[PDB]
DNA sequence: GCAGCGTCC
DNA sequence: CGACGAG
DNA sequence: CCTCGTCGGGGACGCTG
């Protein structure tokens, strides 16, 4: 099936006085609060890096810790980079290099990947900046759909999405994914409310498989507080969102739903990413989340 | 007409 | 969003 | 030991003088 987590905080996770070891701390409380509401996660995502700031956040007892953290719960982890890991920028090269650090900590740690948001430039720009990184074996670079008004290019619609990375393999750089963000493809312009709204844009991410296969691709599993075509990024709870709120009567009809059965026909890993002030919270939102997703699952 | 910000991710 | 100091 | 203020090597958004 699907691999289904969350963004892990540290504020939010975390003990007081974790120390050395506060992201695989908050990832251990992260597990413990699965197993409490009985949905087993199976992924999560964390920063290692910023994420406003180039500056490396984990450290080395940290590093021990999570790669057996990962191995003994088989967690499928994923890096979100810094909102600085803008390879194509013009002054780019402190930049680059910092990207650098975080792939070849990914791999120390066993994380599986790291996410990097595009921009609103053209496909040629971002190829670019994407050849000034060497790989490093066993971590993916997850391209990030992003959230746009005004831009020519948002990567939001599968010819967008085609050319892009057609470009990519083109170009033979090898370790490269997709991550299909819902609540930005949606401030972006794609409705994707309804079952048939979900099935048709999805089917058609399907039929270019040749160039991103599902083996490549990861979910952020997100509502949104925003109008369709807004260009501003408000995350909100499943089916608490402009999104699907309507169908939280019928949730197979919704296009989560859709979402749901093509992460779990190709077992994508899937991460909500919700942010609330406090602890308990945002425990009340994702266990509600979580329960809902159990019904579409088992 | 444009340059500089503040806010959010 | 998270490190780091003031108190 | 704490709490809380502060501030980021990017960028999109809308706003202001
Ligand atoms: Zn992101
Ligand atoms: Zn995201
Ligand atoms: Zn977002």
């Amino acid at each position: 099936g699907g691999m289904f987590g969350a963004f892990v905080s540290h504020r939010l996770w975390s003990d007081s006085g974790c120390t050395t070891t506060c992201i695989t701390n908050s990832i251990a409380n992260y597990v413990a609060f699965g197993e409490q509401i009985g949905f087993p996660f199976k992924s999560a995502q964390v920063f290692i890096a910023g994420p406003r700031k180039a500056v490396i956040n984990i450290q080395e007892d940290d590093k021990v810790e999570l790669l057996k953290m990962i191995v003994k719960h088989n967690l499928w982890v994923v890096a979100h980079g810094t909102y600085l890991d803008v390879p194509w920028s013009r002054r780019s090269a402190f930049v680059t290099h910092f990207i650098q650090q975080e792939l070849l900590i990914c791999k120390e740690v066993g994380i599986k990947g790291l996410v990097l948001h595009l921009g609103a430039v053209e496909p040629e720009l971002i190829v670019e900046g994407l050849k000034k990184i060497k790989p490093v074996e066993g971590v993916v670079i997850y391209l990030e759909t992003p959230h746009n008004k005004h831009h020519t290019y948002k990567y939001s619609t599968m010819e967008q999405i085609k050319e892009l990375f057609l470009r990519i393999r083109n170009t033979r750089l090898k370790q490269i994914g997709l991550c299909i963000d819902t609540a930005h493809i949606w401030s972006s312009g794609v409705n994707i409310s309804s079952y048939n709204d979900a099935g048709q844009w999805l089917r058609s991410l399907e039929n270019i498989h040749s160039v991103i296969p599902p083996s490549h691709i990861m979910f952020h599993l997100n509502d949104a507080a925003t109008e369709c075509g807004s260009g501003i990024d408000r995350h909100a709870s499943l089916f608490e969102g402009m999104i699907w709120k309507s169908y939280s009567h019928k949730i197979k009809q919704s296009g989560l739903y859709c979402f749901v059965e093509y992460i779990t026909r190709h077992q994508c890993p899937a991460i909500l990413e919700r942010n609330l002030g406090s602890s308990m919270q945002l425990q009340t939102a994702l266990t509600a989340e979580f329960t809902t997703l159990k019904s579409l699952l088992k």
